[PDB]
């Protein structure tokens, strides 16, 4: 990442060097030129300000991911910046600096062309890195291998590793959080005719979850009726009203297998959060009634540095119809299937709004 | 917004002024120049057409929101357009217009550099206003403070007010519509051991909602069997078949607290809409069975001009990990929590499709 | 589509022709020029490489749809490329080629202006085709006319046919798959007071779906316990463990009307898929328990070449508040209603985090 900052600093200082070396080295040898040179100095100044603000807006940011192989398009852009700036330096050396060029208008036009080329490389960087994948080309079915939480997405032309990082960004807010606490045909006919134990255990579990949920709703309502706006801190008020709801919260988190997701300190911080921002009991309970996504919880449960990209294809290739890859973790795996978004043939049919006529029969 | 139109008109007329003032003021004093000048006139004409079509496509539109503070990047762009065009006017005045420049090739190259700079400012405007927030940087948990309807979003680098307008654009089609019609530990142990009244009231409410829903489904099916395609207007046919379903619709909207959402005229317009476009009874009922989002209903219920941005941070700053802000309204409040999308470290693992081998034991 | 490739090849070869015809036709007549010409040759080479890589990244791809009328903005871009390149050819012919221009610096600057104009046309193409619709302007309610599956979307400034293709791209992964197997007021009062047959048939159907689902879950769990990692192919292992679950799968697909969606070969391929990628029984069953979207199934069920755009407005116009159009198919119709995203007026309200004070009463 240091080579990118080196290329950025060199590319920013190279037009200023190309403009400031002939007045510093051969000033009296240099030919005087008219107002066209100074107008091109103004163009260099404003276009370098545009280049600096654009590179600030899109490229002066930390890397959001560590890819297992090389970023192909970003390495292409770095090689393009390197070869462009090195070729401009080589030409400026062997045909302007060593030759002691007198026509300063040509040197300033050369710097103008350099800044135009750097702005066009910045535009190509936006095209390659951000604009290429806007048009949706593929539909991704992403399924957890453990509980079968499935979402579908539309993705554009990206490589498999960039699609993988994209899916991991969707995963932490789209799927529910992972919870690990949640002859032959004749034997199958004999077993399927037996007592349907799982049906009644499921009905018992749904019934007792609804009962513990009702106890929790009544507990948190009667808890939030113990305070009112106004001396007592929201931490102290949350600690006061937690005692009238800790037992029903503990019972509901035991019956829904959500015990290690919510410590007592996290529930106290979320109580302080809810009574600070004037949230009702139901807006408090929405964090606890359902499972909720992975980013809702503590950072020790994210484990975002422990993902593994398992693909039979080399992961720098783009997607195609039939690509399946795994986003493995120590706990589960995200199975990703790729299908091509199909070709559409729309036809146009005109109807008349007058032509909608009706009868009373059938 | 008038200053933006003034800057746009001035920036469009400034290259034409820079090209047309030397033939109008000093024509016989002006030096003749070759075909390079006329080729640059062609470049000025086509690049100004490109600039006009791009500014039409992205910037000749009404403001979608009224922000509580200044749009920082748009004011930066307006200051950049102003300082660029004013500096080109000052140089053209004090070094071309007052000096009566004879080298017309330099003046036309100066206008070419001006149009290139305006196209680069337009590109910087697209980078700052639209391309900066494409890369998702933050996950937003947006929760209504009243009923706890929660959605998560990925947002890029935006200020808090632009994130707020973005969330309000997501709110009108993502959340359901707001419906306002919907010692201590020993006392909590005594209360949680009492009769679970809320559980049975919830079961009674779900049962009677399912019964009124079944009555409504049978009513709307038998209502739509009273007409057929073909003389009778769809308004007249909707008014005819509404009488066989108005009672069950009124009972279902009473039992689900959806009475002021649906007037009789709105249900008649939606009946005319459904029988016009050949919609089934279930496609009619999907508007009424669930609550549905806020933009599905009448404009007096949107109240989009009554939002309030409550943030402890000054709202022109970008988001960071831990920003919480409220989108208050007179009825409720959207509590928005910001978390950073975590850094990913993908590793690559190669598996062999031949290496998937299986046994029959366990 | 051949005219677009012809314009692309002509636009790529035109600057090289403008640079290479004066050394090939009048070489000794041609005036020698300094290092400014060669620096502009370097600028032409790198900017043509930028133009080639950008046109590869965004425009060297197959059309994703067949629109019923002309793509208005793409035809505008093709007319702009055609008129620009034809005007540069006409000027180069009648003022450089026929006149036998000696000032070669003007010819090379003319080619530089041509490549700058082509890069600006490419930028305008990105603005018109991709950047115009990023800012969400409209909310689309898309409802199937048969079962009332409804989704809402935010769309930007697009024409009705491009919005239609956009909705069809959202449709194949957002909606569930279409399943066709799923005086007057006094008579309505008499019928609504009768036996609520549909309520009890619905409760019976939900109960038997839960029972067949429980049988299927137990069957697929006991089926996946018949194999283990390690000689036997995943096709052979899937065929072995399918016999202990085919009866409960067939019963669940009969009771949920999902019989023609899943052939025996498709279930065997998905079993091989799940045991290959170490998916649990629940991750196998997520494809079968719910309906799921249309792209999840076989390509004979997509029928993406059979959509019909029914609009009272001519479909090359952009959306506005109140546009309703149909995306008809032989089976159903997607009714699309357009509403304008409302204007927001945010106000700012500062609260003090110290000012959150609380009491114990009420």
């Amino acid at each position: 990442v240091a080579a990118g900052a080196t290329l950025a600093l060199l590319s920013f200082l190279t037009p200023l060097a190309f403009l400031l070396l002939p007045p510093l080295l051969w000033r009296e040898e240099l030919e005087p030129c008219g107002t066209a040179c100074e107008g091109l100095f103004i163009s260099v100044a404003f276009k370098l300000l545009i280049l600096l603000l654009g590179s600030w807006a899109l490229f002066f940011r930390r890397p959001k991911a560590s890819l297992p192989r090389v970023f192909v398009l970003r390495a292409l852009l770095m090689v393009l910046v390197f070869l462009l700036v090195v070729s401009y330096w080589l030409f400026y050396g062997v045909r302007i600096l060593d030759a002691r060029e007198r026509s300063y208008q040509g040197v300033v036009q050369f710097a103008v062309s350099l800044v135009d080329a750097l702005l066009f490389v910045h535009y190509l960087a936006v095209v390659l890195l951000e604009l290429r994948q806007l048009q949706p080309q593929f539909t991704l079915k992403v399924v957890r291998s453990t509980d079968g939480a499935s979402r579908f997405y539309n993705v554009g032309h990206l490589s498999i590793q960039r699609v993988a990082v994209w899916i991991l960004e969707k995963y932490y807010h789209d799927f529910p959080v992972y919870n690990p606490a949640l002859v032959i045909a004749a034997a199958a006919r004999r077993r399927d005719n037996s007592h349907n134990e799982y049906y009644y255990e499921e009905a018992e579990h749904e019934r007792r979850v609804r009962k513990r949920r009702a106890r929790l709703v009544v507990a948190v309502e009667e808890a939030f009726t113990h305070i009112k706006r106004l001396v007592m801190d929201p931490r102290e008020a949350a600690q006061a009203i937690f005692a009238s709801m800790a037992r029903a919260m503990q019972k509901y988190l035991r019956t829904t297998k959500q015990q290690p997701y919510h410590t007592m300190e996290s529930i106290l911080q979320h109580l302080e959060f809810c009574i600070t921002h004037d949230m009702t009991p139901k807006a408090f309970l929405e964090r606890y009634l359902a499972a909720g996504p992975t980013i809702q919880y503590h950072k020790e449960r994210w484990l975002a540095k422990q993902w593994t990209l398992v693909s039979e294809e080399p992961v720098t290739n783009g997607l195609k119809d039939g690509i399946v890859f795994l986003l493995k973790r120590q706990d589960f795996s995200l199975v990703v299937s790729t299908k091509k978004v199909p070709f559409f043939k729309l036809s146009e049919e005109f109807v008349d709004p007058k032509s909608h006529k009706f009868v009373m029969r059938l």
